[PDB]
């Protein structure tokens, strides 16, 4: 229920977006937990980006040095974040599209049941139907 | 003068914006010192929103649950600020337009006066003058 | 139904400023107004102000936007619309009644529960915006 | 050679479904799909989707957004562009031939080297992307 | 006064190469010119440009943004604007003369002091910005 | 290699843009390692900005004090980061158009090399090349 999470980040005034992009998926594959991107405002009238990484805080040396390889980074900052995580686990739904994972998570008696995104995207394309007409059938589904 | 703070933070790509304009006044209600959206750019080219709400540290389980209660986040991370506030009182100040309320905030010989924004906006209103002619009107008064 | 698009770039207002005049515009009949975060000249962070409305209110709202923000001039245009049919259902949960938009287009259909009821019923009866929210979509499905 | 421009103001769709429509519409030939963030009333953070593409794909780029987003409408228009001559150059690096945009505009030459050949041959040869990019601006450079 | 806007997208060029960029348009008589955070294709953080200025200098900024940016083409549009009067008045401080500008639409006034004035003043007499700027403000109002 | 950075941060949303780029251009004089905009959205329909200065963790006093005098904030927000950075030297690169200096960072195996960009700058502006171009030409150059 209860762990820690290591947050990295790093201001970026002197990247392309491409390479921008390129490493948020390197930075996946790694294993971070999430990577995200903020947009700033820097010195001399730059626009520019955070770069965050959360991952686990055994972690730091990997995702440390993968930043600084593949970004233009000169140094990173990073620091320990206490988490409260709810119990998680999924459930096959039956939909009038085909089967749906659902993750449901709960914690103490808060309870909610979020269906994949990939899931209902796949049977989106295959049967030219809104991704949000689906994903609504699974939550539909789950009320079960 | 001297105090701390607790930082709750959560990212959201799986909620509506209908939603998160729901909790941040939920959240006030709660009474967190301060709420506050940060567009922030996710995984598979997801436009997300990050919630960051500031309150007293013994609010911990408060805001957490709230948070897991009424968004579609699976974890909450959280950690302490320390803080410098500077000392805070309030003046009634008389204008052109009537009384307006005026925080007067000092730390050490730092000094500086702010207008309440509510009752500046209500007599705006009320007189159909541009808030910015009633509010720069308590500057002047406040100048004394 | 053409919309009339009206812009300009704040760097020298409060936002305790810019809220109040989002408000103003609304009341004044604004078909939207919005806020887009822009970097501006001498390292100011700024916003631009988008108002969207009828071509036949553009004197009211230039009038309240030049006389409640610091803007010495607006910027406006006119654009083409694509509108889809829209019409309401109302649909009982075990909340209560909630009033659902259908919009249709060609062999589109769509259903978004209105935003006003559920956070009504959600406050009233102490439970998520999700959850009223979902029970809508239930209600719909039959 | 003019571009349409398509917009709609989104408060009421999750990101997961807005990343879904993006790969739609590019997908079905739109020149450029981009989010802005922007601020809309009742405190709601809101995302601005804004489409580019041929004048003569209006039809088709609106259905996909009346289909696949929430919205009730989409607002258009036609800009006049400027477009630099574009051409491509193969140049051979110690990781393979990586292709490079030189584009020209009057007496403008710049180069771009291609995104996906940097991207690829950066994983295939474990080296960062910007190593590849530099080794070919030094092709590029004989 | 008609104003001519231009736009361009981009995601392939660093933040240092657009500070320097918004210098050269700028000292070309741009009227404004600023950034906007935008989310483009392949999860790539990128920036809008767009630049403000008289319909007559169109040749001479586009002509800047392809030199100076990595665009391959512009976009461009000329909006219809309404402008206020707008006269200088100079007020006397306990820190020197400051001007105002005073802008009137119909039976508005307003009075924006003048950031030179006031970020000099403030530098030279080693006080707050703010202080100088509610100075001139005490000072219009006899 | 390894130190520690004082971040500190206020949220704004009651001062102009005007006087937040006063703002960061004191900070700098100041000695702030950076100061950053990041643009957020608070109660009451109010577009903010959030700033962030990053500096030596003994110059708490000097940054905070500054903040609260030149900004309308009543209180700060302080922490201490972590960091790991590279070292740095420079290198005088003579490139087709004059002398560029050029940043070496190095960690373990790690290296990369960046121009000064006020040394590009200057050459575009004096020889009316693009500063891409320029910029470019260092990066050739250092490929050495
Ligand atoms: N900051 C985060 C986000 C993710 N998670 C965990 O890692 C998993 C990944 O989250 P999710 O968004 O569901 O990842 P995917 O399933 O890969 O992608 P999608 O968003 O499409 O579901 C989740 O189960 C969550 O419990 C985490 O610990 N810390
Ligand atoms: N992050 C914050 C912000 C608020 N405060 C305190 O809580 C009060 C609320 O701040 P304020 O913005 O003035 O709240 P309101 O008066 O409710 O709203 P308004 O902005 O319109 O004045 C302030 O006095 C401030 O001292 C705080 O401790 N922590
Ligand atoms: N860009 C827009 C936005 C709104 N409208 C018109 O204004 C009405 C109000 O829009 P909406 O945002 O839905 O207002 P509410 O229903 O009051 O707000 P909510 O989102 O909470 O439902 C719409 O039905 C539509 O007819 C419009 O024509 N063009
Ligand atoms: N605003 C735009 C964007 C794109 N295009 C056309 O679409 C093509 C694809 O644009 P691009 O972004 O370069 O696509 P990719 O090359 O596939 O992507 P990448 O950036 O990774 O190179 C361009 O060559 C151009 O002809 C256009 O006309 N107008
Ligand atoms: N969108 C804009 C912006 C500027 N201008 C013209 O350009 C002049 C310069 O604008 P401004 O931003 O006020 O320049 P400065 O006064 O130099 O900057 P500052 O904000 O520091 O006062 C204005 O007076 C106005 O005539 C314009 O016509 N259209
Ligand atoms: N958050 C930061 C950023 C800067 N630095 C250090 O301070 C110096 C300033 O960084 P830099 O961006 O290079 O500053 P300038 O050279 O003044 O400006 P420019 O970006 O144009 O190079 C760098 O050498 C870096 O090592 C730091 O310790 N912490
Ligand atoms: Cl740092
Ligand atoms: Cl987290
Ligand atoms: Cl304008
Ligand atoms: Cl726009
Ligand atoms: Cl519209
Ligand atoms: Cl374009
Ligand atoms: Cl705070
Ligand atoms: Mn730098
Ligand atoms: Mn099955
Ligand atoms: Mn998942
Ligand atoms: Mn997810
Ligand atoms: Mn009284
Ligand atoms: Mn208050
Ligand atoms: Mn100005
Ligand atoms: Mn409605
Ligand atoms: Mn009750
Ligand atoms: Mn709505
Ligand atoms: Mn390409
Ligand atoms: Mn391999
Ligand atoms: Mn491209
Ligand atoms: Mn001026
Ligand atoms: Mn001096
Ligand atoms: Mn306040
Ligand atoms: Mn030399
Ligand atoms: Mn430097």
């Amino acid at each position: 229920t209860a762990d820690a999470v290591l947050m990295i980040e790093a201001n970026l005034d002197d990247q392309t977006g491409e390479g921008l992009g390129y490493v948020m998926n390197q930075l996946l594959t790694a294993g971070a937990y999430d990577v995200f991107f903020t947009p700033i405002q820097m010195k001399k009238d730059r626009p520019a980006t955070k770069l965050t990484v959360l991952g686990n805080v055994n972690d730091k040396d990997l995702l440390t040095k993968l930043i600084l390889q593949e970004t233009t980074t000169i140094g990173v900052r990073y620091q320990t974040w206490q988490r409260t995580i709810m119990q998680r686990h999924f459930l096959t739904v039956a939909t009038p599209y085909g089967d749906v994972q659902v993750k449901v998570a709960t914690y103490q008696d808060i309870e909610k049941k979020m269906p994949e995104y990939a899931d209902c995207a796949q049977l989106a394309q295959q049967f030219h139907i809104p991704f949000r007409t689906v994903y609504q059938a699974a939550l539909v589904a789950v009320d079960q």
